[PDB]
């Protein structure tokens, strides 16, 4: 129970004991692991023992675990729990579980920039201009002209369920999706069924391959509201080839900023259901995922086709062939234009460093094999070769349903 | 209890109800998951367990469950087991045996074909030349001049686990390594132990980049002997790429016959740990694994530097771009060659439809998602987008520690 994980590509031997602290569970048990399963109201004796697990790791960090300090705030939460049925933490405190909640996210390969997170405090927000506001003021920060900086925006926590604060887009910048009348789909099929939200809610569409979706804004649970992000705060990168010149004829860009904003962030029982978040791309991401899946852009055929590769059998790997200069363009094309992202050689040996880090310093450290093997190239890349041990750890970034399922107007 | 996973490109939902009927453990708990670890004397207290329920199985198959003769057999069984604390397969239940442990085995991605076993019974077998005799003709018959055929050898079961049968090649056909004293290694790393061993022994090493290594055989529990495959049944097939000229010039062949030795077949309880299988190449297998990993021929960076490309920068994904013109050579070569291959594009589609089929007539499909998708271009694959569900049925193939590691030797 003192668990080894190895590295099959350099017999580097880690032994984890920090999954010993795990406190939520996986969907996996004896009989079936689950480990490629996507997706897998508080009361009051249920939030204390939480926030004492929280703050116990807290002063422990910053080494005055058992101190004065440390029982007297102890002391205070459980006070004001029995009082408020709820509490409240301390800007320190909710910076800490920011940042942690990003160390936890097993499913995350870009974590060893986990410390130097800038955590925008927002509990203060009472009306979605109010949130247009402070996310306008995020993307703005976060973009910083190309030279990506990585943010997080929190608002007012849930209370009762029916006050919730909610951001209804999945990320702050997605690009629009509408089904066309031969049965096809324009722009982003992903964001089919939230722009066809937007303009049944009353968004004028200019119905292109790029039209940059509107904010849908829910504070204090009333019925959300409609935004448009300033343009001038949306920055985009028109992807050509360093090779191929006819590249550029098909007509793609990509946003810089990817920014997730449907999650619900976990600290010391207390959930924020409106934070998000926003690092910089591995390029992947946009060049396999975004472009390339059947189920999104699916350009892989037409720009093959313009390669002149042969099509005719699979076996001619025309397929990868394609797949790789996409992603080869997506690269250059945001390196010549100065905007931040990372390669997936580069992030996923980072990872690995920053796995060495966390064994070597916390004894451990949560990872999903399934989801940090990049989606192209797997086995070239170190992490492919890396056992890893993947455990639930607190404060956290979970998964919520989507708002329009939920939400009563 | 229900199942249902989830195929997030199609939105095809499949609902489990196989895995219920699972023995074995994951090595995950509540708390852990560990499906990306690589590695997760039998009396008869526990062996007529195993016995019954295979043999249910078995009748079931047949559609003869409960019948008098599944009676009888069973009864048959339970007293040769009290008797001679084990029990001996029909030649039935074993070919039943071999197929459903091939379509048991959650990390294949070749299970479309587990109904088409050639069974290959060596329960007969005493000694290591009998062994070698067995898998000449296992090889012969599997390779079928490039037309290859699934099929299976079984050498005599354990018994007192003092008297194993094992094949000590981890596969019938691989190409040696040397270590050489200024730290290089000249052919196949993975092989460089297992070399060293074969040379100990008494194996003459030609000494170079891609030398058949000899049979190293063991027959009931004695020290393991040579032999040297025949050439003219090793089949292989030169690597060169449809429009790159110079890559012929890089020098190299594989072989044409997947032929994994080292792992252990157990049917009913009985475990067979020496039990050789092969079918036929996935084109990664060779191209990205065995040629690009770091711990193997790693011929990326000559074979980049000769397509002149930007090595200076991992960002120009020369990797990736030397990757696939490997992948498409292994693939133009063995085809030309008419020696059975097949894409990881092909395969993966495969894979999905006998999935489905699985949950369909099965109830279920056990599948080790971190195996199934190829080692490149994976999510463009349809097996990337497909969930799964990891369970052990029996009878299954299982992994054994390395026979020189736990070998008693006689002299
Ligand atoms: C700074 C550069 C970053 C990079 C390169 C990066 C990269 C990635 C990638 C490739 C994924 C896989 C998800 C997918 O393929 O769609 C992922 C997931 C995730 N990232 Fe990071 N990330 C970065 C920053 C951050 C930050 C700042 C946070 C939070 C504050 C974060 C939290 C997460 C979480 C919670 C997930 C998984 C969510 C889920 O359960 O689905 N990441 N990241
Ligand atoms: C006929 C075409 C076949 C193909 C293309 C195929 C393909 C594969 C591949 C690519 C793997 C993963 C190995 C790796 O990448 O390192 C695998 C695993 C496996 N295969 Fe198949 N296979 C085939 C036939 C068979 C046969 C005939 C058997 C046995 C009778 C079999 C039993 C297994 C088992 C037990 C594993 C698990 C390997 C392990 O646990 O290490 N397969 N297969
Ligand atoms: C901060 C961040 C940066 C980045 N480059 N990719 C992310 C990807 C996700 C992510 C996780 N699960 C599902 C999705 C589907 N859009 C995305 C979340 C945050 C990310
Ligand atoms: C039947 C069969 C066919 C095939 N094409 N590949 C296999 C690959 C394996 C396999 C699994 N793990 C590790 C290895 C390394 N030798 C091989 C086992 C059986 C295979
Ligand atoms: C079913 C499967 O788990 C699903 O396709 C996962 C696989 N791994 C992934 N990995 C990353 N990084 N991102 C993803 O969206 C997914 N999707
Ligand atoms: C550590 C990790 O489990 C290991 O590298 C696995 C991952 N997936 C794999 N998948 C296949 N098909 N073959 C392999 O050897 C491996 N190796
Ligand atoms: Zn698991």
């Amino acid at each position: 129970r003192f668990l080894k994980v190895k590295n099959w590509e350099t017999d580097v031997v880690l032994t984890d004991t920090l999954h010993l602290k795990s406190t939520l569970e996986t969907g996996c048990t004896e009989h079936i692991c689950m480990g490629s399963i996507m997706l897998p109201v508080r009361t009051k004796d249920q939030l204390f023992p939480l926030a004492k697990e929280f703050l116990d790791q807290y002063y422990s960090s910053i080494k005055r675990f058992g101190s004065k300090a440390h029982m007297d705030r102890l002391e205070e939460v459980n006070k004001e729990i029995e009082s408020t049925s709820t509490y409240q933490l301390k800007d320190t405190e909710l910076i800490y579980g920011a940042k942690h909640a990003w160390r936890n996210a097993s499913r995350c390969v870009g974590r060893i920039q986990w410390s130097k997170l800038q955590v925008f405090d927002a509990r203060d927000c009472t009306t979605a201009h109010g949130m247009f506001n402070y996310i306008c003021n995020h993307v703005k920060y976060a973009t910083n002209k190309g030279n990506l900086r990585s943010a997080i925006t929190i608002f007012p926590q849930r209370t009762d369920g029916k006050h919730d604060f909610r951001v209804w887009n999945s990320q702050l910048i997605r690009y629009a999706g509408y089904k066309q009348p031969d049965g096809s789909t324009l722009g982003d099929p992903a964001n089919v069924q939230f722009t066809e939200i937007c303009i049944q809610q009353g968004w004028k569409a200019p119905r292109g391959r790029f039209d940059v979706l509107p904010l849908l804004l829910q504070a204090n649970g009333n019925d959300p509201e409609l935004f448009q992000i300033p343009p001038e705060l949306v920055l985009e990168v028109p992807i050509r080839h360093p090779k191929f010149d006819w590249f550029k004829d098909l007509g793609l860009k990509w946003y810089g900023l990817p920014a997730v904003s449907n999650m619900l962030l976990e600290i010391g029982g207390l959930e924020f259901s409106a934070c998000p978040f926003s690092g910089w791309y591995m390029g992947t991401e946009i060049g396999v995922r975004d472009y390339c899946d059947n189920s999104r852009y699916n350009i892989l055929e037409e720009v093959a086709k313009k390669m002149d590769l042969d099509m005719r059998k699979t076996s001619s790997l025309w397929k990868d062939q394609a797949l790789v200069e996409i992603n080869i363009a997506v690269l250059y094309s945001f390196q010549s234009d100065k905007v931040t992202i990372v390669d997936h050689h580069s992030a996923t040996e980072s990872f690995i460093k920053h796995m060495e880090n966390e064994y070597r310093c916390r004894g451990g450290c949560p990872a999903d094999w399934v989801w940090i093997v990049p989606p192209m190239s797997g086995s070239i890349t170190p992490v492919f070769h890396q056992e890893m041990l993947n455990y639930r750890l607190t404060p956290s970034f979970e998964y919520q349903p989507d708002p329009w399922n939920t939400h009563v107007w």
